[PDB]
């Protein structure tokens, strides 16, 4: 039962502007999505301090990167707060719309497209990368689900049947040809150490096996 949505006109054209403005430095995605995962796994410790329970969908608190060159994905894993229904079809849009209209502000202003993570619509940098993403999510008390979108106005969500997360998100970059840099190890420790070296969990960078 996959349910198709379009997304806001107005985010519609910010993934436009993502994946059509000439901008070489797309490196930057890994740093948005990582913070991101640091921004679930603060939620859900803090959430933890005064309801304990919220961690018996697992206790650790982590993110795994996962290249897989046979299936030209680059996976972001996280134990974080993972998202709900809600926040998939409507609540992160609703936040998502002023953020938007502000980072498309400070665009024509002379802000360049590294700056994106400041209005709260980082998430979208993936497309500088990813020709379609698909987000595993599940938070406490809702079920798990999968998100997708290559962009085009319209993203689904379904009901995840796969391999059951006890917690968390994976966000699934399904790289476009031409961006199967992110696949190397070299590469992704690069950007780890460049962007993300101060993260407070710990970021464990699996091998590829061929
Ligand atoms: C400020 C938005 C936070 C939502 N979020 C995102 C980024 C994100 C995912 C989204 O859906 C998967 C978004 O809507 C499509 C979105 O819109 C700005 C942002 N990553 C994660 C994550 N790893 N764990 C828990 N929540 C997340």
């Amino acid at each position: 039962e996959v349910e198709t949505f379009a997304f806001q006109a107005e985010i519609a054209q910010l993934m436009s502007l993502i994946i059509n403005t000439f901008y070489s430095n797309k490196e930057i995605f890994l740093r948005e999505l990582i913070s991101n995962s640091s921004d679930a796994l603060d939620k859900i410790r803090y959430e933890s301090l005064t309801d304990p329970s919220k961690l018996d969908s697992g206790k650790e608190l982590h993110i795994n990167l996962i290249p897989n060159k046979q299936d030209r994905t680059l996976t972001i894993v996280d134990t974080g707060i993972g998202m709900t229904k809600a926040d998939l079809i409507n609540n992160l849009g609703t936040i998502a719309k002023s953020g938007t209209k502000a980072f498309m502000e400070a665009l024509q202003a002379g802000a360049d497209i590294s700056m994106i993570g400041q209005f709260g619509v980082g998430f979208y940098s993936a497309y500088l990368v990813a020709e379609k993403v698909t987000v595993i999510t599940k938070h406490n008390d809702d079920e798990q689900y999968a998100w997708e979108s290559s962009a085009g106005g319209s993203f689904t969500v379904r009901t995840d049947t796969g391999e059951p997360m006890g917690r968390g998100t994976k966000v699934i970059l399904h790289l476009k040809e031409d961006q199967t840099e992110y696949l190397e190890e070299r590469r992704i420790k690069e950007i780890v150490k460049k962007h993300s070296q101060f993260i407070g969990y710990p970021i464990t960078l699996f091998v590829e096996k061929e």
